[PDB]
């Protein structure tokens, strides 16, 4: 019925507009970053908000506005809350930090980055749908890097390929 | 005629209507698909299935079935279906 | 009127009938004992998950069955459904995978585990209570391996100091 949020995922200053269904990877990759020629200089923007949906897979994330999500009569809006509780707490105690801290903070900070980024490659193809499409594609089940094979799902076969076709070809090619 | 018997019962599902047949031997579903590919209850083809052990056949043979499907084709040892059930 | 929550399902084991609760705890178990020691089947089995609660850091995953989470109108069982079907789909499939897929899931079920392994795992204090306990013990801010910097949690400063006294002390040679 309505979306549902499950984790914010990161936290950004973009083009007014740069929320909603045309902010994914696979948009942006088939169409193009909304958010594109954007320094924070040049151009006023907004806060937006990384959102990991309840249900769909981390291929899904979208960049939303508090705006969009209340407009959008979502679920989870509690999230929202403590999701900005806990950056103010951890904005507090590192404004008093050795420059070693802010070394830390930055390094690790970019890892997590790099790890959640990768959520969204497949690692493996695994099944396919009897049925196909008007457009003659199955649906694929994918595993994705660094989630367990209990983050599988089926993914939409035409919309695989675009970027993973070498992975659709593996799989078939694992039969003969 | 020529009957088919039912060895075990391997397993018990909700599967999309029609998931059955010979369309759910593993080298089918390995070379077309599956017919209950990705079915949540939200859809509504409900409905319930046995992976069946058939006799004189390897296990890579077993099926998906219905009791609708068992009885049209009069296969032999529905005793155990139900059996199955209580 | 408080009941806990499921947040996230990290693990089914067949287990000693009863090696479920907060004697389940890593920071238990160290402790005391692991109540699902030297388990086989001689023993009753049963079907144990390990809940990650919503509220408290990763070290406090406890396993669970179906019953003691109902028992304790746990919230969030829709979410237990979800995973026992996603558990069985992916048995199945173990029925007849090739070696090689049955090779990369082992790969890449071990490697998970880890990262798991370490979210309980602290990289580093940020910072304490004003307020000691009864014992001169603060709480402490903690950052968590694997983890970003938006799970940090507040925690016993006693039960950290138990197993990562080293990080407390870097903490403190800095301020
Ligand atoms: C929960 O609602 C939905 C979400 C869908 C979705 N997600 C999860 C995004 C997140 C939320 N969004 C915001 C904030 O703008 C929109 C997009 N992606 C997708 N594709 C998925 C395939 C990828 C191939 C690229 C092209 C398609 C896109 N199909 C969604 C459908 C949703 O149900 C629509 C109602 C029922 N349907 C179901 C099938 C189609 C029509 C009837
Ligand atoms: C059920 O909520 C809780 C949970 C607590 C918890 N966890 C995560 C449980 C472990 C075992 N579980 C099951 C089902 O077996 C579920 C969760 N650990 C801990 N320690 C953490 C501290 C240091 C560690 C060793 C000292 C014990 C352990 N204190 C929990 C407390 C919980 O509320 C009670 C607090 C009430 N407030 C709110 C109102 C105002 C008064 C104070
Ligand atoms: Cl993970
Ligand atoms: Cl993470």
């Amino acid at each position: 019925e309505f979306e549902t949020i499950e984790r914010f995922m990161d936290c950004r200053i973009g083009r007014k507009g740069a929320t909603g269904a045309t902010t994914t990877i696979y948009a942006v990759e088939a169409d193009g970053d909304p958010n594109a020629g954007f320094e924070k200089n040049k151009e006023p923007g907004e806060i937006q908000y990384l959102i990991k949906w309840k249900g769909w897979s981390h291929i899904h994330n979208t960049w939303e506005t508090e705006e969009t999500l209340k407009q959008q009569n979502v679920r989870g809006m509690k999230k929202l809350d403590n999701y900005k509780k806990k950056d103010q707490e951890t904005k507090r105690w590192l404004k008093n930090a050795s420059p070693e801290d802010v070394e830390y903070y930055n390094c690790q900070q970019e890892l997590t980055d790099d790890l959640h980024k990768q959520y969204q490659i497949v690692g493996r193809i695994i099944a396919h749908s009897n049925q196909k499409s008007a457009a003659g594609y199955p649906d694929y089940y994918c595993k994705w890097q660094g989630l367990p094979y209990s983050e599988c799902s089926w993914e939409d076969g035409a919309l695989i390929s675009k970027k993973f076709q070498a992975c659709i070809d593996e799989y078939f090619s694992r039969k003969k």
